C-alpha cells in the first residue's frame, strides 16, 4: 500500500577474495556428462570452485568439490535434461564472486529399442 520499509541487508565488505573468471561456457559433452570451460584470474592461489548446479528450476543447488584448474568433467546426469550451474573462484580466506548463471541441455538419448 504505502508504509515501505526498503530495509537492505548490510552486505559485509571483506577485502581479500579471488575475482570470478572469464569466458564462462558450459557445453553437453554427453547426455550424462558435461564438460565447463572458465579462465582462472590473476589470482595463483585458488583452492577450488564452486559448481552450484540445480534440476531445472525446482532443482536443488547442490555445491560440487572442483579442483582448482581451468576446466572440469562432471558427470552422473539424466538425459535429455536442463541443468543450472554456477562458477565462483573458492579462496581459503573467503569466498570469490560467482559468474553468470547458464544452463546446458543434455544430448538427446536414443530409444531403448524392444527388437
Amino acid at each position: 500500500g504505502s508504509s515501505g520499509s526498503s530495509g537492505d541487508i548490510q552486505v559485509i565488505t571483506q577485502t581479500g577474495v579471488p575475482g570470478q573468471p572469464l569466458n564462462f561456457k558450459a557445453e553437453p559433452e554427453s547426455e550424462t556428462s558435461i564438460l565447463l570451460s572458465w579462465t582462472p584470474p590473476r589470482s595463483d592461489t585458488i583452492a577450488n570452485y564452486e559448481l552450484v548446479y540445480k534440476d531445472g528450476e525446482h532443482g536443488e543447488e547442490q555445491r560440487i568439490t572442483i579442483e582448482p584448474g581451468t576446466s572440469y568433467r562432471l558427470q552422473g546426469l539424466k538425459p535429455n535434461s536442463l541443468y543450472y550451474f554456477r562458477l565462483a573462484a573458492r579462496s581459503p580466506q573467503g569466498l570469490g564472486a560467482s559468474t553468470a548463471e547458464i544452463s546446458a541441455r543434455t544430448m538427446q538419448s536414443s530409444g531403448p529399442s524392444s527388437g
